[PDB]
């Protein structure tokens, strides 16, 4: 399906601490990282570190708002990522899901949702490979 | 050259700051975090952030005692990584390097670092991929 180049960037709240959440939209491939609240410092600085790991063309959001700091203007202008003008799922709730089921086996919120994070990321598809061996296909394929 | 599945971690300070720096050896490839302090659970949370992402297989280190917290064992143990008992350089200097070309661009020694990091990840060899594209190759070549 989608250009492999676009992301979702979202934030969620569990345990009074907001969540920051990056989707691959052709993989569904996900980072996370707990933040102490939703700024647009915290915003620049996730998408920085996203995109001098992986090719970010666009992000996408369900909260446009997010993205009015100049401070997350600066980090898109720097890193040459462009906002998507251009969409008009539900991982949210079921991250969520795995962040419940792992909760346990961790003190601190940002563990769990780490611990998350990496069973997402490895699962096998119901039939099939993984949201991590579909990232690296799809932008290896799109390099070669 | 290397086993896809080897990264080497390690500790740089730069402004009283400690810069925990990850190398996945048969790319170049470096994913980096500013810390405030080199603690046993700084490093687990950075090795679970960094296995729900790529297959980490094995880690070295140039410091085994980073390695000795229960903390850092638990990770490892969860995440299924194997420390490098096995190998008897230096992007440290090189990324230090690259952060004191930056570091006029921002505020904050942790945007310099990302900054740094994307530059790194992003160029082309003398003659060429780059380590971003190189490490995607490996990987999925190592899936199909
Ligand atoms: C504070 C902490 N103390 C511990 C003490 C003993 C053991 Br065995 C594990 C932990 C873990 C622990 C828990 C799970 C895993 Cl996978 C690894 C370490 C944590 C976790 O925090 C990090 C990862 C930041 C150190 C946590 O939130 O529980
Ligand atoms: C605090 C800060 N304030 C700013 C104010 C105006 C503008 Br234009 C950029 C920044 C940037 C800034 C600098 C560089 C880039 Cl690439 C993007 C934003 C930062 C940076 O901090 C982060 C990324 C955490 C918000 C920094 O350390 O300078
Ligand atoms: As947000
Ligand atoms: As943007
Ligand atoms: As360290
Ligand atoms: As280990």
């Amino acid at each position: 399906d989608c250009s492999p180049g676009i992301w979702q960037l979202d934030c969620t709240h569990l345990e009074g601490k907001v969540i920051l959440v990056a989707v691959h939209v052709a993989s569904g491939y996900i980072e996370a990282e707990v933040i102490p609240a939703e700024t647009g410092q915290e915003t620049a600085y996730f998408l920085l570190k996203l995109a001098g790991r992986w090719p970010v063309k666009t992000v996408h959001t369900d909260n446009g708002s997010n993205f009015t700091s100049t401070t997350v203007k600066a980090a898109c202008w720097w890193a040459g990522i462009k906002q998507e003008f251009g969409i008009p799922e539900s991982m949210n709730k079921e991250l969520k899901k795995i962040i419940g089921q792992v909760r346990d086996q961790a003190e601190h919120l940002k563990t769990a949702v780490q611990m998350a994070v990496f069973i997402h990321n490895k699962k096998r598809k119901g039939g099939g490979y993984s949201a991590g061996e579909r990232i690296v296909d799809i932008i290896a394929t799109d390099i070669q």
